[PDB]
């Protein structure tokens, strides 16, 4: 098979000229697309039918969800459609890489980059929160970069909305290094699992590793679910206090998404307003 060079749904009726290679991963290939007419270019995942009514059910559920959203800290969802081939969805382009490629090149980083990071991260969670949407996957990979180095938040594939008061979820799902607690166990859980997983998040940013990382996925799960990590003595108090509270094995102890922003650990220190694209690779000056 091949993808074609001019991308074409009978809704829209635009066509789409499918230009370089941006990655892959979960069954779909990004191509960098630029509409033929009027010059905007987005990110088209394009995903083969047959790696697809089971699986077609949990990406159809994706798209719901990704196209009700409209926040600035959230990839922008600007349309779908399929011919007899593919299935293609057109996003906000993110030409930085994700938060991931930045990390593995930098290791532990600056104490300043992490307050920016987190930030427009967790303004993305409460936006998702605030309209009762559960990412479930927030994770490195999943914090998307543009070229202004702005946070974007994507890969809706495992999120779930909420709507009744006191819904709690019960499907096992998730990366292992950023799977809450009670998400393995089963039992049940909300919306403090993206608290749990922001916490990874920011211990990775600050160590140069996951808080559970090990060479074996069973031993992973064993002290996820014992809640066995450590936090270095290296890092600020301010700091692993934070990430000691939103690591908590209560989902209740751990903070809200409106009490992470007003924390210590934001309010203390620097807090750039921009970061430079030199941060990708080097610590800025
Ligand atoms: N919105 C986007 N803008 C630019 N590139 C993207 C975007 N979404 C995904 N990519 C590219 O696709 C690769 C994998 O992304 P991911 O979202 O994990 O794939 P999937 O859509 O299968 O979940 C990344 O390396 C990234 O370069």
């Amino acid at each position: 098979k091949e993808i074609p060079d001019v991308l074409v749904d009978p809704r829209t009726m635009k066509r789409y000229m499918r230009g370089r290679f941006l990655g892959k991963g979960g069954f779909a290939k990004c191509y960098e697309i630029t509409d033929m007419d009027t010059k905007e270019v987005f990110a088209g995942k394009v995903v083969p039918k047959s790696m697809l009514p089971h699986q077609k059910e949990k990406m159809s559920t994706e798209i719901a969800i990704h196209k009700s959203l409209d926040n600035p800290h959230v990839v922008g969802f600007h349309g779908f459609f399929e011919d007899d081939d593919f299935v293609y969805v057109v996003l906000e382009i993110c030409r930085r890489r994700s938060l991931l490629e930045l990390h593995k090149r930098r290791k532990a980083v600056t104490e300043p980059e992490a307050r920016y990071f987190m930030r427009q991260t967790i303004q993305g969670v409460q936006y998702l929160h605030n309209n009762r949407v559960i990412h479930r996957d927030l994770k490195l990979g999943n914090l998307f970069l543009n070229d202004d180095m702005d946070v974007k938040i994507g890969d809706f594939g495992l999120a779930t909305k909420i709507e009744f008061d006191g819904e709690r979820k019960k499907t096992l799902c998730g990366t292992p290094n950023y799977i809450a607690p009670e998400v393995l166990c089963k039992k049940g859980h909300s919306f403090e699992v993206d608290i749990w997983s922001l916490g990874c998040i920011l211990y990775t940013l600050l160590v140069g590793k996951p808080p559970f990382e090990t060479s074996c996925l069973k031993e992973t799960y064993i002290r996820i679910k014992k809640n066995e990590y450590s936090v270095p003595r290296h890092i600020n108090p301010v700091a692993s206090a934070l990430i000691r509270r939103m690591l908590h094995a209560d989902p209740t102890l751990r903070p809200s998404v409106a009490e992470l922003l007003t924390d210590e650990f934001f309010t203390s220190g620097y807090a750039p307003m921009r970061l430079p694209t030199s941060c990708l690779t080097v610590p800025p000056r």
